[PDB]
């Protein structure tokens, strides 16, 4: 009770459910201040857990919720939300399923190609799984930060595809190490794009390669 | 960065506009709501130089903002959102400019008779001289809030006219000490605004006096 | 002077030639005395880096000096020999040719299969390494460290050659974004004959992707 089980906390749900309620008619600076209040209250709790994630929550807001997309604060704010309540009631066996959802929805916006919404999806999922014990949706993580960010310093220049295509071998190396399996299909689909527009070029000696490569993940997968 | 370039700042400079664009429709507690949420996250980044000036800036919406006079606290948050910005680039030579503009404001304000304004504008220039190594800008903030003090004392009572004449000579006296001339021909005004009230009286032996120190304050200003 | 360029560390030294002395004519026992009470005096100067090289040489001694290895001991203590003498100098130049031999040391006990020489130069390489502020020398060392357990590992069960495949894309990608190339023919040595291998066996469809890498990794090798 008193800001460990309710009280406190309710408060916190009650702001965050206000807060969504006026993202998902359009009032921005409302739901800020909402989430800003709601920073306030779990200042005076001594949790130092959801006082992350509400400020991730904020920042989201900041960032996509004043541009364009609505839609992608609306998600940040519910996540924090369902952390909180899934801390109300001592369950841990939803914090799984949260980050489970929380991955899903990274790998979504790393297939699209969104930034703002990524930064925040990652910060979200760390600290869930700093709170849970887990270190193989952590290293996952570190490994999908490091494929977004070279593959936008490779996007943004002009360099050849075999430095993109060494970012793809590495990279699945790397989870085929880790033995993750719902991150590969996407790395597999974006390998796929990537050997449709190599064919579109003439050149060769390295189509071979990443149809060996394609074929190899997915037998893996298969395997996994 | 990390709050000392960006991110915070930043933040804090988007609540300071969306409170402006408030302002300018009408809405004055959500425009005083959103700069309490930028002084609590001014207060998380540990500057003690614009948590200060923020604070100024809520007051000045409390007093002006809630009465008539809305287009002297956009001002104030203008003024605010101004310093913040100059200072997440390390600009040193926009803070002199915005020092002058806020002088030119004190003594327009002086020259009207407005209470409120003078204060938050008399703040917001300490506020910045005590960050820029001013000193010639701060005696004259000294020797304008003793006249406005003394002109008000003067005012409200029914003093004798001679008093004030001794007061604007002390005054005057002090800006020619002090060197500072955008302050003074405001003065000059003043001084024959005075002078024409002597005129419509009979009494003598104390307008010519006037009129030689309007003289000589005015060659003094020619020759600065 | 007063060990810091001589006198004590002069002594090391010479007890370090007595202990090649000893240890190419094959007295083991003697030599190990010695660098024993080269240890003793280097504990009486306070370098905090002699001292753990010399502890490394004793255990080289302890272990391959005992048994017939006899040529690849006196190398550990010739290179601890090496390393304080070009520290009783003040040079950088040679800890940085003394760190090129140690690391081709490194790969050639890699490539011949030596357990007992590899941890000792790896040894001798982090010490040299750290006191160099190197550390491009140390991200391949831990990538060899790497390569060489996952090969250990592999070999001593009966796993099958397709993770064995993987270790050495795995470890090849790593060479590449490092960037070294000293340690990229050892590997090339290895994949020609781990292809060999295959090409011994009727599996198909993953020669192909073998010989491509080759070739890609020769390739860069040229570039780089
Ligand atoms: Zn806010
Ligand atoms: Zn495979
Ligand atoms: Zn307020
Ligand atoms: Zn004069
Ligand atoms: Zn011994
Ligand atoms: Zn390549």
């Amino acid at each position: 009770g008193p800001g460990g089980t309710m009280e406190k906390l309710k408060e916190i749900v009650k702001h965050l459910e206000v807060a969504i309620k006026y993202l998902k008619e359009g009032k921005v600076d409302l739901a800020d201040l909402v989430v800003a209040d709601a920073i306030e209250l779990a200042k005076e709790a001594g949790d130092k857990a959801s006082l992350e994630i509400l400020k991730v929550a904020h920042k989201a807001i900041d960032t996509l919720g004043r541009e364009g997309k609505l839609e992608e604060a609306a998600k940040i704010v519910k996540y924090a939300k369902e952390y909180v309540e899934a801390k109300i009631k001592g369950d841990r066996e939803k914090l799984r399923e949260l980050l489970e959802k929380v991955k899903k929805d990274v790998l979504e916006a790393i297939k699209k190609g969104d930034e703002e919404f990524y930064e925040a999806l990652v910060k979200i999922a760390r600290i869930i799984a700093e709170d849970l014990g887990d270190e193989k949706s952590l290293k996952v993580l570190e490994a999908l930060e490091e494929f977004f960010k070279e593959w936008k310093r490779l996007e943004k220049e002009g360099k050849s595809l075999d430095e993109k295509l060494h970012l793809f071998l590495r990279v699945g190396e790397r989870l085929l190490e880790i033995g993750d399996k719902e991150s590969l299909e996407m790395l597999i689909e974006l390998l796929e794009e990537l050997a449709k527009e190599i064919k579109k070029a003439g050149n060769e000696e390295l189509l071979v390669r990443a149809e060996a490569a394609i074929k190899d993940i997915r037998k893996h997968i298969k395997e996994l």
